[PDB]
């Protein structure tokens, strides 16, 4: 019993981190295979972030003047490309503890790890969600650019997220491992302002379930509602719309516990519009969004 | 910016991980150098559980009764021996991967990292306190016994739990790497009731002090006040006691932010007394006391 916000163990990701040096401009790299994925603006002086013209700054840019050590062990940059936002540094050694992986580009609602690093050395793993504005809520100083978001299957490691920015109200932006930038975001020193941080109710549901599995059982409610009244309640509280497909990804922690989805649906309701009147739900004085239901599955049945 | 509960990267504690089977009873060991340790109850049935006398339990065992898998190699069994509520299986394979180690005895309100594993597999890692009362918020599926709590500083891994027990209200019991209880539980199925789980002053002052470097300052208000007095305040909120021993480490999060312990404190009085009134403090809506001092100034300054 008990639920905890959990990591995937991050040893498998922790084997592909080194150091990225371009100039006095230190970050981190993901050596996959022969090929070392970073942020792009590893090539910008903190005067060239203000307007950067990346291809014009390349131009400018050697294999040579691309450092990257592994350990305390220098690899030989062979070849650099730039795609999108990130530079891709070929390297003339594959990386021995490369695991199985894949690049994915996840969805808004979707919860990862991110292994934050500085001088390509880990210093810890925590669980995030990319919100509903495409940002991220994050742990990240100067130094940690390049740090990665993933999700694991079994021994597949799923990539989903590349540090690079933090924006001026202290919430993060990155790209996917194709350099995409997740959300309208931009690696220029610019006004960038997030949209409406709403809360992912799908995830906020599959918490709910995760509560009554783990005893919490005290804010379940006589009522139900239908998908319409619900979202007109989530809309008036910046709650993501509630889809059929929501309610159809929830059907296992609804057979599992009995509660039918649109039952706690009205649960979810009352709590929006009365509170928590000073109580918690496994150790939360707010509803938490930061689990999907897969991530409640997965810890309640105990997944390795 | 932006503060998050981080768990320590679990990969060098992965890589110690092993299953341990005695009879139908499968949980998890973990492997330093040629010895293999796990909670004692692996010999139980659940009968056994109820009343089991350990020492006599264990004259039926030999070597050979304790299977060790570390991945899908089996490790042979060379002895055996039980230290408190701990056996150490003397394997004849020194772990490859053992990374430089101490065994500690954690205090109350102390932090550390799960490891969460199933058949000797790591399932997930998350950021645990020593409560008060010597239970751990955790968790852990049936299968989860001999997941282990650490710390690491720099390349040493300090082992400080392991998990063996739940008690009937969901919390969590178990021993430091000698097999000794924290707090005065038992490895036995019985009434063990947990103590006040108090909250962590100096941990919530610790996080209180993060808020203020990554900008959230709503809750600093006009006020001072004594050791004396908070602790009145303390007491009555079931906080624990604040030391001078708890204002000395405080100090380099007072100097980094200008803001004296006893002016905290005074915030931390309002805090208790008033409550949030809806707000967020680092997106939680109750005062985090799993976050040490320490804690705060390594993920404030970026510690690999
Ligand atoms: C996030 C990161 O590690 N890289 C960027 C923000 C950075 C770090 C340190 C100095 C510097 C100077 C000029 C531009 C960018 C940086
Ligand atoms: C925690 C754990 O993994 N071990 C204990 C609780 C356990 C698990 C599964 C079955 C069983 C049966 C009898 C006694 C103890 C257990």
């Amino acid at each position: 019993s008990g639920f905890r916000k959990m990591a995937f163990p991050s040893g498998k990701v922790e084997g592909c981190m080194v150091q990225v040096t371009c100039g006095t401009t230190t970050l981190n790299g993901l050596w996959l295979d022969d090929v070392v994925y970073c942020p792009r603006h590893v090539i910008c002086t903190s005067e060239d972030m203000l307007n950067p013209n990346y291809e014009d700054l390349l131009i400018r840019k050697s294999n040579h003047n691309f450092l990257v050590q592994a350990g305390n062990v220098q690899l030989r940059v062979i070849g650099h490309s730039m795609q999108n936002c990130v530079l891709k540094l070929k390297v003339d050694t594959a990386n021995p503890k490369t695991p199985k992986y894949k690049f994915v580009r996840i969805q808004p609602g979707q919860t990862f790890s991110v292994l934050a690093c500085y001088n390509g050395s880990p210093s810890g793993v925590y669980q995030c969600a990319m919100r509903p504005n495409f940002t991220i809520k994050g742990s990240f100083l100067n130094g940690s650019c390049g740090s990665v978001g993933f999700n694991i299957d079994y021994d597949c490691v799923s990539f989903c997220y590349m540090h690079h920015m933090e924006l001026p109200t202290g919430v993060h932006a990155g790209t996917d491992l194709e350099g995409n930038f997740y959300g309208p975001f931009v690696d220029r020193q610019t006004a960038q302002a997030a949209g409406t941080d709403t809360t992912i109710t799908v995830n906020v549901l599959a918490w709910l379930y995760a509560a009554v599995i783990n005893g919490d059982r005290w804010f379940l409610n006589r009522f139900t509602t239908t998908l319409n009244d619900f979202n007109l309640v989530a809309m008036k509280y910046n709650y993501e719309p509630l889809t059929q497909d929501h309610v159809d990804i929830l059907g296992p922690l609804s057979a599992q516990t009995g509660i039918a989805v649109l039952d706690m649906c009205a649960s979810l309701k009352e709590l929006l519009q009365n509170g928590m009147n000073g109580r918690t739900i496994l150790g939360s004085a707010l509803l938490e969004d930061e689990f999907t239901p897969f991530d409640v599955v997965r810890q309640c049945s105990g997944v390795t």
